[PDB]
């Protein structure tokens, strides 16, 4: 579990964690309480896994969209700010961190993506996405490129995909209606097609990610990038002279970034909830607390009501709020992680020429719908191929982690899992399988600690009131169901079946197949021959 | 061990093993004895490892140079042919398979490398190595190359390296003498420099191997290759019209291929020695037996005296004997594998620009000398860095196999072995270490099967009559020697030291750091939640 009398804080690696650690230092000086700030990789996925086991940070920082799912799973303490403290922050920021009426996190700041441009290379940045190809040809001639931004996270491609998004029209027998089809609509496919065509025509590279696009822009190699307020401080220290402006329009529509409220939640398992509350309310959410973080990496527009007319004094924050107004606040429904995973796949499959845009966004909608069913134990798939089938994915491409060690199963291990007729297990509505090493290890442990009895094959037929032929018998070492030949080997070679943990187990063909071995070990240690 | 009443035969994968299996089929028809022919990868190294354990083939085929080492290790039965049978084969072929007076294999055929050339691309093949660069420029212009041959095995580069080889001159104080310096002489460095310059000037690629050079030649892409008689049949079936001629001269000296006598030895552990003898003498070493193999892949010049004046009827065999006469019969001293390993490294390091030619061939000589010392238990190195030091090799580059599983240790594992202060162990004068997986596994097995007693640290000081500070104590899980801090942790946390297999063991810092775990396994098997 978590250490009493100490605060552990997780926050994403692109935020001002160094400034946050200075707030923690001030907290220790004033109170004696030690604060440790960390930024684990993929912390938005690691938090519900470790918090489910009563472990993890005392405080987790993330955009508000993930917190609905955490709250639904019981992972967050209810937040109890006094009325006067609540009145310090914009009402809509509290609304972002409300879950079925209850406050589950403290809002910190409002973030949206903007267009960042090198003023020396591009005094007049383009107002439309459609200008960008021509501008890229001109800049290549000068040994530059027009635009580089992180294509790996759908957060960064969302603004363009969403720009012409819309409801779809429905029709039957002379009668028209309007229908919400999620991301499977013509406008979204239009924007995703435009992004793909940028890659097809070599205006962008599908492999570009955060650090590459950042390096390119801050070294003056590309004229434009797309990024949030946190990225300004690295550009500040670079020699680049940059501006921050409205994202380009697409088909005359504004780009529609998803707006995040950076928020701090308190682990439901923390024994330090009152300390966490004191830190968040009375040290971080002060002028000096937010300034220390913002000086490290800019927060965006802070949630404090006092700074409202100070916001537009900074043009970069005015541009942030302009893009924010043109986009939409992210939902915080518990299934937002399913939405994001489905869209991330659609965009990569599209930008890799794997799917058509239309098929990728149509699968995106139905995969998110299916993943939403992971909450229903009566309808969720418990076989790996059924999972694959319901997610429109080849076994060759599925990503699934071991329930024990959380590593992504390699392709060999995914095949074996399906081949051995094992069952998907759900932890907090996330499906898991198991890797080769964990199955083997816990096969061996299961063997010793749960050794009931042993019988010959003909005895087993009596105990089960079934013939050996169809009876499911798993190998005790690798869990593979024995085939009839392997059962026949048991009978002919007179090997028994062993009752391990309430069922009788056998050995497969493969698993079926020391005075000197130990004595070599002593030579390896130089003890004697 | 080996199966009585059956013959198992190993022969290299470039030989006529399909024809040899037809001889085995005829043997089964006439005698009832089943013959199985196999061609394991690296069989010349696998044979002494498995034959040391009373296992392996009944019969092993290889060039005679490896058989001295096998015989010295007791791996071969003495061969007992009658006087009249011996008179059937050339006396010098029997001499190749004599070991300290005793016959240890049956000779089959005489092999030497030749120059193979595409007559349509090159009616007049060059007589000298020095012509080859100019000829390669001319052929590149036509979209061809001059020469491609296996650069990975020093057998194929030996002819050129040896061409101007010589003894060196010695001098002191007005007095001159001649000295044998092995491969560390000016002529050998000259030839190895010429080969390297062919790679530097893009006349050959250092990565070229057997199958690449073969594919290139048999598809008409390169005008010349270097290969033995076994390679003729694949060229026969290709459309290439080819000739077989004398290797080119270097500095006016003939190329000097090493001449091999393909030979068949009988495993000292075989229970089928009389069957093996009957097969070899009376089925294989007949006109029809050798024809069946030779039709598959040509043998070269067979050892049967009867075919002497039939040899020169085939120009390819006349060219083989001409190159053989210009080269030398390989020695069969037990250390030939050390000679070959040292030269193989020298050539790769040279052709990769890693060493200079002079340093590579000078290290070759001294590494082979050092490896020869592996036979002396009083002088061989028992620490991995001492091994590295004596072989002029970085720990970063050493290749060493696990004594248990024979895998080559990966770089992580080589570092760990040295870091854990473990000892090189010698099996048949070959040095081994151990891989991470084998150490771990046999640490765990050692723990259970050899659990003497347990004591606290201050008790251990009494048992050893030494202070804890310098006392070597290994971690029972990873074998690392505990440092003083780790010993201090034992004392402060009151963990005891465990006597495993006659010495007290501890735990290292790293290794120091279930109703639900087992219950998840039942969901994975679908048995119940
Ligand atoms: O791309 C999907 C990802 O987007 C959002 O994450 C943002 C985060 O809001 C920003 O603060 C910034 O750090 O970049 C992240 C994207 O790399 C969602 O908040 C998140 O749930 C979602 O996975
Ligand atoms: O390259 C070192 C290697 O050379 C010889 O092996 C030859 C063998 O003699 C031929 O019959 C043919 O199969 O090609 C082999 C080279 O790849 C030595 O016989 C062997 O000991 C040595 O390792
Ligand atoms: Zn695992
Ligand atoms: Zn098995
Ligand atoms: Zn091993
Ligand atoms: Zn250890």
């Amino acid at each position: 579990k978590i250490e009493e009398g100490k605060l552990v804080i997780w926050i994403n690696g692109d935020k001002g964690y160094n400034g946050l650690a200075e707030v923690g230092k001030k907290f220790e000086k004033d109170t004696g309480i030690k604060v440790t700030v960390e930024h684990p990789d993929k912390l938005e996925e690691k938090f519900p896994q470790v918090a489910a086991t009563g472990d993890g940070p005392d405080i987790i920082f993330w955009a508000h969209d993930r917190f609905g799912g955490y709250a639904q799973s019981g992972l967050l303490a209810e937040i109890t700010p006094a009325a006067a403290f609540q009145d310090k922050l914009y009402p809509f920021t509290w609304d972002a961190v409300r879950y079925n009426g209850k406050l589950i996190a403290y809002p910190i700041a409002v973030e949206a993506l903007s267009l960042i441009y090198n003023k020396d290379l591009l005094p007049n940045p383009p107002k439309t996405w459609e200008e960008i190809p021509a501008l890229d040809k001109e800049l290549k001639a000068k040994g530059k490129s027009a635009l580089m931004f992180n294509l790996q996270e759908p957060y960064f491609t969302w603004p363009l995909i969403a720009a012409d998004g819309g409801y779809a029209f429905k029709y039957e027998n002379g009668k028209y209606d309007i229908k919400d089809v999620g991301v499977d609509n013509a406008g979204a496919k239009a924007g995703l097609t435009f992004l793909v065509d940028l890659i097809k025509n070599k205006h962008m590279n599908a492999d570009t990610d955060y650090s590459i696009a950042e390096a390119a822009f801050n070294k003056g190699e590309t004229a434009m990038t797309i990024n949030g307020p946190w990225a300004w401080s690295n550009i500040d220290t670079s020699a680049v002279n940059y501006g921050v402006t409205v994202l380009p329009t697409f088909k005359g529509q504004p780009s529609k970034p998803f707006v995040g409220v950076l928020s701090a939640g308190i682990n439901a398992a923390s024994p330090n909830k009152e300390l966490a509350k004191e830190f968040l309310e009375n040290y971080l959410l002060t002028d000096e607390g937010l300034e220390a973080v913002n000086k490290d990496k800019p927060l965006g527009a802070v949630a404090l009501k006092s700074y409202e007319e100070e916001l537009a004094k900074d043009p970069r924050i005015a541009a942030t709020m302009e893009n924010a107004q043109k986009g939409e606040i992210m939902p915080n429904i518990p299934q937002m992680s399913a939405f994001w995973y489905a869209v991330r796949t659609a965009v990569i499959n599209a930008a890799s020429g794997r799917q058509t845009v239309d098929a990728a966004l149509a699968a995106a909608q139905t995969n998110a719908a299916a993943m939403a069913r992971f909450e229903d134990p009566t309808r969720r798939p418990y076989k790996l191929p059924d999972l694959c089938t319901e997610l429109n994915t080849s076994l060759q491409d599925i990503e699934i982690t071991c329930v024990y060690c959380k590593t992504v199963l390699e392709l060999t291990e995914v095949f074996e899992f399906a081949r051995k007729d094992l069952f998907v297990v759900y932890r907090d509505s996330i499906p898991h399988a198991a890797c080769h090493k964990c199955i083997d290890f816990y096969s061996r442990i299961r063997e010793l600690r749960h050794y009931s009895d042993s019988v010959y094959g003909d005895t087993l037929e009596k105990l089960t009131n079934t013939g050996l032929y169809n009876l499911l018998i798993r190998c005790l070492r690798c869990q593979k169901p024995l085939n009839p030949a392997e059962k026949l080997r048991h009978l002919n070679e007179k090997r028994r079946f062993h009752n391990i943990a309430g069922h009788y187990r056998g050995q497969c063909h493969s698993c079926c197949n020391a005075e000197s071995s130990e004595l070599t070990f002593q030579e390896l240690l130089g003890e004697r021959r």
